[PDB]
């Protein structure tokens, strides 16, 4: 029953309204945009297969030379209002934006470094333009922030000396300054999502992670903070040494999801997953033929999977250098938007339904105990098996899009066959159930 100065703060799930908005939004978009977009995974004529946003590392490019990309930063096709429209048509309720990635190039005009959008030909405050344009569409804005900063030479991977420690104490002050800046320049921000916090330098400074959290919560009432920021007194990340969750939500499900049968533990806390369309590219990469690229249905599957287990899902986009989105990403957004427009009552504001997982798809639970069946795999039996928890019965089934009644046949105690629709919808679809519990 260990004691800790810098362990978890929250008891269970926050239930203030700002957290309930964060939760109910459910579907978000991730935007990775930075100087990495200019080379697009290619350096000096070699096209590297690793994540484009890490090209500085793959091509062993020194800071001085990487940051020279600033001279070419001039996204002439950028139009914040077009971006916001695209997110709206997709059905995303929030957008997480890279304020600064590992490269350390800031999308806002920070006063604390020269490596900022202000010292580029384009000059303009990209981040401020986005915040406004998204907020105008009713879309919340969350800030991605990489603690690790390859542009500031006070950054340390580990504290192996007193020089190291001196430099790093400066780096944490600088980092604190940037965060204060963001919180106060853009007070509509709803979340900070920290990355690049894995180094020993940070593990060794748990106290700072807890400070940063309290600090930001002071400045921004109701702001959410991800688990990835946090390390405890002992250097345990995400969950403290008593296995209690730090920060407001778990953020480890990056390009993977919890198992619907074996990882039901996640339903006990808030969490958010993120994903990429190709296998592993967050920033813009010029050649998507190098790894598997997910289809829209494969992405929709994963969104629903997340909500079915009580989590949010954030789908990544990596805009081009010119400020536009590539065709594959435009098609993806449109496809997701069409499907959400039709079936979104099963996603927005939904949660874990407490039913045993079946092979046809996922269940989600509405705000008023609606139970939705989201069908991805159509059984040749024409029967969708539904097994109810103790005390629950199924009074009715309805096809969400048409309101047509759907036959429900009891097969055994606590189990039914729900018929498929008379006409095959030809896409993943939703059947809504009315259920009754016992007093």
């Amino acid at each position: 029953e260990i004691p800790l100065k810098y362990g978890a703060t929250n008891e269970g799930k926050r239930q203030d309204p700002a957290m309930q908005k964060f939760r109910d939004n459910r579907l978000g978009a991730f935007i990775h945009w930075g100087l990495y977009a200019i080379p697009g995974g290619e350096w000096n004529g070699k096209v590297y297969g690793g994540a484009a946003e890490w090209l500085k590392s793959w091509a062993k490019v020194p800071a001085d030379e990487w940051l020279k990309l600033m001279d070419q930063w001039n996204p002439t096709k950028f139009d914040a209002k077009k971006w916001a429209k695209m997110a709206k048509e997709m059905g995303t309720k929030y957008v997480k934006i890279t304020t600064k990635h590992h490269e350390g190039f800031c999308l806002w005009p920070s006063k604390y470094t020269k490596y900022t959008v202000a010292n580029t030909p384009y000059k303009r405050d990209i981040l401020g333009e986005l915040v406004k344009a998204y907020n105008d569409e009713g879309i919340d804005v969350h800030f991605y922030f990489s603690v690790m900063d390859w542009s500031n030479p006070d950054y340390r991977y580990d504290i192996k000396s007193k020089e190291d420690s001196i430099a790093f104490s400066r780096f944490l002050e600088f980092t604190d300054n940037q965060l204060k800046e963001l919180a106060t320049r853009y007070p509509t921000v709803k979340d900070f999502w920290f990355d690049g916090t894995w180094d020993a330098s940070v593990k060794k400074n748990g106290w700072w992670t807890a400070h940063a959290e309290q600090m930001l919560k002071e400045l921004v009432p109701g702001v959410a903070i991800n688990s990835r920021l946090r390390a405890d007194d002992k250097g345990k990340r995400h969950f403290d040494s008593n296995g209690r969750l730090m920060g407001d939500y778990e953020s480890g499900y990056e390009r993977r999801l919890p198992d619907p049968v074996k990882d039901l533990k996640v339903t006990q806390w808030d969490w958010e997953a993120c994903m990429t369309i190709p296998e592993n590219q967050w920033g813009y990469h010029k050649d998507w033929s190098l790894s598997y690229v997910k289809t829209p249905i494969e992405v929709i599957d994963r969104i629903v999977h997340a909500v079915s287990m009580g989590g949010n899902m954030v789908v990544n986009f990596g805009p081009q250098a010119d400020g536009d989105f590539r065709p594959e990403e435009k098609a993806m957004a449109t496809a997701i938007g069409k499907w959400m427009n039709r079936y979104g009552k099963a996603v927005y504001a939904c949660d874990y339904a407490g039913f045993e997982k079946q092979d046809w798809g996922y269940y989600t639970r509405g705000k008023n105990d609606e139970v939705y069946m989201v069908v991805f795999n159509q059984p040749y039996s024409e029967r969708l098996i539904v097994k109810t928890p103790k005390g629950i019965t199924v009074e009715k089934a309805t096809l969400l899009t048409t309101g047509e009644d759907i036959t429900v046949v009891e097969t055994t105690r606590n189990e039914y066959n729900v018929s498929v629709p008379k006409k095959n919808p030809g896409e993943p679809y939703v059947i809504q159930l009315k259920v009754r519990a016992a007093k």
